[PDB]
C-alpha cells in the first residue's frame, strides 16, 4: 500500500525504514552494530541528540531482554521512531472563527507561499471563504505575483505599496476578513534571513498589532520548512520558536529528498504538530500528517 | 498514467468521487442530505452494508468535527473510502519461486481468459518465463483460444484432451514447468455456474493435486470479476472465497461502466488483497492496483 507516499520516500527509505533491513540482517547485537545503526540515522539527518536518544533506548530495551539477533530491533526501532512521530500528529482544525488567522512563518525558497496557495484552494473546496494578507511588503514580485494568484483564482489578496509596514497589511486584513465574513485569513511574513533579530521584533510586533483587532489572533502560527534543506530545517525552526511560539508546522518537499528523516529530529526537539507534509507538485498533495500512514510507508 | 486513468473513471465519477460534489454545494448537513449519499452510494453498487458503513463513520466525524457546511464532507468521504481500499492494496509479488503458481478462478465471460493473457505478457515483460495450463478442460473452444493465443504470442500452453481432468492438466503443467525453470506459472480452470458444488470440489481437488509436487502451490489463487456486473461480481467473489480460500481479486471494465463502487463492496465485504484493474483495451491497462491513485482519480 501507500504507493505514492513510498514513492515519495524512496531516497529517505535508502536509511530508513526498510533500509534498516540490509543493516539488520545476519547480524549479532553488539557495538559494532549500534554503530553503524547511529551513523545510518545520523546521515538521514535525523540529527545527533535524537539519534543519541533512539540508540540509547534501543540498546537498553535490547540488553534488557537480550535479543539474540539484529533483526529482532527492527521491529523495536519502527515503534521508537513512530512513538516520535506519534507526538506531532494532531491536525489542524481552522473551523469555528471569523476569520481563523493564520500567520505563515519562515524563510524564502522552501516553498512557504505555495503552501499558502495550496491551503487556500483546500479551505476554499471544503466550502469556506479564503482571504490572504501579503504581508511580504518589501518584495515587491512576491506580493504581486500573489495578488496575480488571487485574481485567477478569486480569493481576495490584501496588499499595499512595497516597503509598507507588514503589520498595518495584516491590520487591515482582519478587518476586511470580519468585514466579509471571512472564515481564513493567511498572512504572509517576510523570509529574509539576514538580521535575525529585526526579522523577529517585525513578528513580535505583527502578532501584537492583532492583538488589537482579535485577542485570539493568530489562532495558528505555521511555520513552513523544506526537508531537502536537512539540519538547516531545524536551525530554522528554533529560530522562530524562541521570537513568537509556532502552533504548526509544514514540512515540505519531502519527496525527491533523502533528508527526509529530518522530521524524526523537527518531531522531537521541539513537539510542535506537524500539520502538513508536502509530498508532490498538486494541491492534495499537502496531506494533512498522519504519522502511522508515514511509519508504515516508511518501514514496508 | 494518472490523466489516462481519470479519463478511464469519468463514467464512474458522474456519480462516485467528484460526483459527490454537486450533491454537496450549498447543502445543509442534516438527514435528508445523508439520505441522497446513501442512495447515490447505492445506485453505484457500493453494497447496503458498505454503504451502511460509510454512512455512518461519515456522520459521527461531521458531528465530532463539528462541520459547518456540507462541502467539507467531501474530504471525510475521500479518507473514509480510501482507508476501505487501503486495507485491500497488497500487490501481487511473484518473484523468488519456479514456478510461483497462480491458480486463475472466475466464471467464464468476465475476462479471466483475457487477464491470464494480460498478467503472462506483463510477466515476460519484466523478464519472467511464462507458461499457461488450460484447466478449463470441458470447454474445447476456451483450451483451443487459449492454445492459438499462446502458440500466437510463443508461450507454452498446457493442454489435454477434451474432457481430460483438469487436476491432471495442472498437474502436468507444474511438474514441466518445474522442469523448465518456468517463473510463474498462470492455470485457468472452469468457470461454469451450474451446480457450484462440482466445481468448488474440483478447485478443493485441483489444490491437492497441486501440493504433491509443491506444498506452497497455489502461491496465488486469483478471482476474476468484471466491474460492469455490479453486484453480480460480489455473489461471484462470495461463492468463490467460501469455496477455495481467495487470495488476490481482479476487477476487469472498470472503465466504460458506472458500477465502478462494486470494487469498495468486494474491499468491504471480504478483505480480500485487490491485486489489478482493469481499466482498458491495451496490456497496460491491466494496473496493479493502487488504492491511492485509484482514490486520487476517482476524487478531485
Ligand atoms: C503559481 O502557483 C502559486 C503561486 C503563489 Br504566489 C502561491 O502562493 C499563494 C501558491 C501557488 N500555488
Ligand atoms: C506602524 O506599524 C503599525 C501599524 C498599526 Br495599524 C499599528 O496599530 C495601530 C501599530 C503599528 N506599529
Ligand atoms: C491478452 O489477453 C488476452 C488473452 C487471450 Br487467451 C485472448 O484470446 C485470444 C485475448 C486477449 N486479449
Ligand atoms: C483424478 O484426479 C487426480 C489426478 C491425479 Br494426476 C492424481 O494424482 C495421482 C490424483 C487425482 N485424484
Ligand atoms: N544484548
Ligand atoms: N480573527
Ligand atoms: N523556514
Ligand atoms: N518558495
Ligand atoms: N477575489
Ligand atoms: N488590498
Ligand atoms: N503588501
Ligand atoms: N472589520
Ligand atoms: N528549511
Ligand atoms: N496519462
Ligand atoms: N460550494
Ligand atoms: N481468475
Ligand atoms: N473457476
Ligand atoms: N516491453
Ligand atoms: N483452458
Ligand atoms: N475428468
Ligand atoms: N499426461
Amino acid at each position: 500500500g501507500f504507493a505514492r507516499l513510498k514513492r515519495s520516500l524512496l531516497k529517505t527509505k535508502e536509511n530508513l525504514g526498510s533500509g534498516f533491513i540490509s543493516l539488520f540482517r545476519g547480524k549479532k547485537i553488539d557495538d559494532d552494530l549500534f554503530e553503524e545503526l547511529e551513523e545510518q540515522l545520523l546521515i538521514a539527518d535525523v540529527g545527533v541528540e535524537t539519534t543519541r536518544k533512539i540508540i540509547t533506548n534501543l540498546t537498553e530495551g535490547a540488553s534488557r531482554k537480550q535479543l539474540r539477533d539484529a533483526e529482532a530491533l527492527y521491529g523495536l526501532l519502527k515503534e521508537e521512531m513512530g512513538e516520535i512521530l506519534a507526538k506531532v500528529d494532531e491536525p489542524l482544525n481552522v473551523e469555528g472563527k471569523a476569520p481563523f488567522v493564520i500567520l505563515m512563518v519562515g524563510v524564502n525558497g522552501v516553498g512557504k507561499t505555495t503552501t499558502i496557495g495550496k491551503l487556500a484552494r483546500q479551505f476554499e473546496q471544503q466550502g469556506k471563504s479564503v482571504m490572504l494578507a501579503a504581508g511580504d511588503t518589501f518584495r515587491a514580485a512576491a506580493v504581486e505575483q500573489l495578488q496575480v494568484w488571487g485574481q485567477r483564482n478569486n480569493i481576495p489578496v490584501i496588499a499595499q505599496h512595497t516597503g509598507a509596514d507588514s503589520a498595518s497589511v495584516i491590520f487591515d486584513a482582519i478587518q476586511a476578513a470580519k468585514a466579509r465574513n471571512i472564515d481564513v485569513l493567511i498572512a504572509d511574513t517576510a523570509g529574509r534571513l539576514q538580521n535575525k533579530s529585526h526579522l523577529m521584533e517585525e513578528l513580535k510586533k505583527i502578532v501584537r498589532v492583532m492583538k488589537k483587532l482579535d485577542v485570539e489572533a493568530p489562532h495558528e502560527v505555521m511555520l513552513t520548512i523544506d526537508a531537502s534543506t536537512g539540519q538547516n530545517a531545524v536551525s530554522q525552526a528554533k529560530l522562530f520558536h524562541e521570537a513568537v511560539g509556532l502552533t504548526g508546522i509544514t514540512l515540505t518537499k519531502l519527496d525527491g529528498t533523502a533528508k527526509g528523516g529530518v522530521i524524526f529530529s523537527v518531531a522531537d526537539q521541539f513537539g510542535i504538530p506537524i500539520r502538513y507534509i508536502g509530498v508532490g507538485e498538486r494541491i492534495e498533495d499537502l496531506r494533512p500528517f498522519k504519522a502511522d500512514d508515514f511509519i508504515e510507508a516508511l518501514f514496508a
